[PDB]
């Protein structure tokens, strides 16, 4: 049984290495659904994970969405969010969701998706000072500050998770 | 009555905002922030006392300046849903706006919204993030302000009696 990892990020990519972090036993999957913006860096995830290659790990660009602007857009953005939230998650398995990257109307999307396909441990990640690179992260995690914001399981709809079948 | 409820941190201006995405306006104003130094009211309430038709209320979290640790969300949490059914009205569902504040303070009010209902949970996005009043008239009147609707949260009144406790 997987233990995955759903995100949302946005220009600031340091959030997916401090929401891997922040439960410890580790990860298997993670899937990150970000927007085809120039500002996303990949880089920053590329070099992170392979070092880690025992975590099966992805990202989506929504091709031909950039910056969720007015409401057709976020129409846009929803539905390819939901889409993409049925299929990563786990068949046997609730997956942990982060609702830290992005901007706020990419996040409480992601918070409707959670309950409506259920969520093992929907979290929050807070930090202190912001960290910016690997480095950083790594010697902020050392001296004790990120704390880790959980919010509870989500039940979620049996029913609702077959939609993935069609 | 139309009530609109909304969490407010350091931007302020998004609970104006929020008054003009609903086109009759609103009779009723609650809004929900901690006593940080940074949050400005007064910006808020300038624009407020122009229209003494309306009930404004700001009720500060006393104590929490910010949420750091879970403890610190656990508290801000049980003091925003008491808060949420403390201005729920009796009869109808509250407007909900999820703009200001953090991003744990939007998803709290978000859950609050779905377990005691929400006449309809919104979210109001600019352009240029107005600073005052007489940019974000402008911006109004420009078309550059969106009203960002995310659905009617039905609620349970099996929840909703527990303010009698």
């Amino acid at each position: 049984m997987s233990r995955v990892l759903l995100c949302s990020a946005g220009h600031s990519s340091m959030v997916v290495p401090e929401a891997f972090h922040a439960v410890p036993e580790g990860f298997e999957e993670v899937h990150v659904f970000t927007t085809d913006s120039e500002k996303f860096n990949p880089v920053v995830l590329n070099d992170f994970f392979h070092s880690l290659p025992n975590v099966r790990f992805s990202i989506t660009k929504c091709h031909g969405l950039a910056d969720i602007l007015n409401e057709r857009d976020f129409e846009f953005y929803q539905e390819m969010l939901w889409q993409w939230y049925l299929t990563k998650m786990p068949d046997n398995e609730l997956p942990y969701v982060c609702l830290s990257g992005g901007i706020k109307s990419m996040s409480a999307s992601l918070q409707k998706a959670a309950t409506l396909f259920g969520a093992q441990s929907v979290f929050h990640v807070l930090a202190d000072n912001n960290p910016r690179n690997i480095e950083e992260m790594f010697d902020a995690l050392q001296k004790g500050q990120i704390h880790f914001i959980e919010m509870g399981y989500e039940p979620g709809w049996a029913a609702l998770r077959r939609l993935k079948k069609i």
